[PDB]
């Protein structure tokens, strides 16, 4: 079997991993093979702030609810292990800060030690009046991406770095099945109107003192686009930035001053920080995450087609519930093979 | 006034401080010296792992909650400001790890948001089936003493590195008010057999990755003598020994395995760890804390002395309350002798 993994981002690399475990013992030659014109650090992947938090409105397919909670719980069940850092994966406490009052998330039980913060804690926090306190995970994009790739790289997956211009000369080249994804950069391979860049920019700062992740948010100007501290394994990510349509690949000073700015007054102790590096990347916004397995004839031809992008703002969030369900499409291909 | 404070740890310039602040604007020439023979980098407190929790015992003598109570307010007033960093103040969430069912603590609502660790949040620690889990505060000793000093140099506060042999000497040296901050070494100017030492051995490794701390408890081996992480501001805690009696200085490579390998059963990751360094020190073990007034005549000296000392395993905790009750004592000096 030739499955060819069109992305190199954290949807593409656990999307390989999944399959190569799943089916690497019941096919014979399970040649998987992964195309991307950008790997580990310059994927959006790696701009990604690193913690596990669905957006704090429910999902359009409810699907992607349990889709969250699996990557919740294949997650967490690597927390008492060594490596567990290793694949940039740690626990985090943090603050969700609203001037207020909103409803639960749908994804409070998710998460360890859901709470509404008391007004002592929110005397910490001046600007807000209303906010819930959890534990979850850091997910480390780049971190995970190292791993994954070694994990790939062992299981005998070739990486080829090339930009696919269509699924087309990829069947060409003999793919019996090709995985989409290709994240907001899906719609040139396929015209998707529904797809479109959520742009984000982020700040990386070395203040090691900061525990706790902390993310206010703005109703009237939507998610994300309000600042946020979210410590890493190494370093704190200040951001504050979600704009829709826009393409700009560009740090825009414009956003800097604003997260910054926005940041140190949510955290006066940051003004010591030092600053390792300034980002922008695009989130690949879609009502709807694209995961569905799509057959393209070019006449004696019949390539079977799996997509599975647009994974918004919440990629590193519900990533393996996304592998599993390409995982078993693929069965299904299979099975329609008669392969088993 | 001429007072002599006795101590360059947190006890030690913290009352220096409070009485300075206090009475700066009042006494007419306020002279306050601060004798010590050890400094910052060698004090027991620079040995403390940093974190404000108190014992999970009741206290002796219940004043002591009140001054713990205390110091938690001071401390976390600190926390929306800048310089809180500065000073070693950081806000922390852990785990308090148990293997049997414990009631909860005095200080269960001194500390932000308390409750209990859930069977699913214990799945994270196989070894043990009782929690809680709880936000506190980092309190750096070393960077909190170097903070001190310098607030109490800037306000005319001089140090003396001399070993007091004696309270007399002082006495003759012309002090009027003595403040006996000496740690586990009040027993040398004043036999206290209630004063023993709970020798404590740490292990400082870098391992950023890791945001919340644990501690465990095993009431067999009492307080402090079981695996404890404790994430400081830019290095990590290990620690577990509690030796009443011992008055070792030199690091014991067996306390050093006891907490290498009894840590790294707790946290897998600590692997990749690299030591920073290993220290021992001496908690001044005293059933109650000393702090009273105390009249040394001296022949037509009649020095007033007030002991602050015996704060066993939460001088970090308490100092606070404790310097404010110094403060409060030195008032009644101050009137009885009719300086105000
Ligand atoms: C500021 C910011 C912060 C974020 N923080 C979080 C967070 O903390 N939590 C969370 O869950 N989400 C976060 N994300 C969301 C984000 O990380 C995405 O969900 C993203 O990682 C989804 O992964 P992907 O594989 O779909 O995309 P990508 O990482 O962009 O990978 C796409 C891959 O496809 C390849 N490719 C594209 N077209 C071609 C082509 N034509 N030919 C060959 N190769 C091609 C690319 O080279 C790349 O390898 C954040 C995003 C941003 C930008
Ligand atoms: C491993 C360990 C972990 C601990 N962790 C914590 C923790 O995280 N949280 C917490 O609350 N506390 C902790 N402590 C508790 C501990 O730090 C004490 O409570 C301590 O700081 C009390 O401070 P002190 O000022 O009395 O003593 P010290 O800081 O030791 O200072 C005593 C001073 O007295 C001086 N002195 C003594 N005799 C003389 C003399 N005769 N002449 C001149 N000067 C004299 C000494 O030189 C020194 O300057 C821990 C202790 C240890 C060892
Ligand atoms: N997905 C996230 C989770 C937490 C904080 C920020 C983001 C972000 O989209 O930038
Ligand atoms: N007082 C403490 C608080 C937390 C961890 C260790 C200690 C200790 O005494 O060693």
């Amino acid at each position: 079997m030739r499955v060819v993994v069109i992305g190199a981002g954290v949807i593409g690399l656990s999307t390989a991993l999944c399959i190569h475990e799943r089916y690497h013992s019941v096919l014979q030659p399970l040649d998987v093979k992964v195309y991307a014109d950008r790997f580990t650090p310059f994927t959006t992947t790696d701009v990604a702030a690193g913690l596990w938090q669905p957006y704090t409105s429910e999902p359009s397919n409810p699907q992607e609810a349990n889709w969250n909670q699996q990557t919740f719980n294949y997650l967490l069940s690597h927390i008492g292990s060594p490596n567990a850092a290793n694949m940039g994966l740690t626990p985090v406490s943090g603050y969700n800060l609203f001037r207020e009052a909103v409803p639960d998330p749908y994804w409070k039980d998710m998460v360890l030690g859901f709470r509404k913060l008391t007004p002592r804690e929110l005397d910490m926090f001046p600007d807000y009046r209303y906010g819930w306190f959890n534990t979850s995970l850091i997910l480390e994009g780049r971190k995970y991406l190292q791993w994954l790739t070694e994990r790939l790289t062992e299981r005998g997956v070739k990486f080829f770095l090339r930009k696919v211009e269509s699924f087309e000369e990829v069947a060409r080249g003999g793919a019996d099945v090709i995985i989409n994804c290709t994240g907001v950069w899906a719609g040139v391979l396929q015209p998707d109107p529904l797809l479109q860049p959520g742009r984000g920019q982020i700040i990386k700062v070395d203040a090691p003192w900061l525990k706790n992740f902390i993310i206010t948010h703005d109703l009237e100007r939507g998610i994300y686009n309000s600042p946020y501290i979210i410590p890493g394994l190494q370093a704190v990510t200040l951001g504050g930035t979600f704009q829709v349509g826009n393409w700009n690949e560009i740090n825009n000073i414009q956003d800097h001053n604003t997260i910054w700015e926005g940041c140190c007054r949510l955290e006066p102790t940051l003004k010591d920080a030092k600053i390792v590096g300034e980002y922008t990347g695009f989130r690949p916004v879609r009502p709807q995450v694209r995961l569905e397995r799509e057959q393209l004839r070019f006449g004696s031809s019949n390539t079977e087609v799996i997509h599975n992008y647009g994974h918004g703002g919440y990629g590193l969030t519900i990533h393996w519930g996304c592998a599993l369900e390409v995982a078993k499409l693929f069965g299904k291909v299979l099975e329609e093979r008669n392969l088993l």
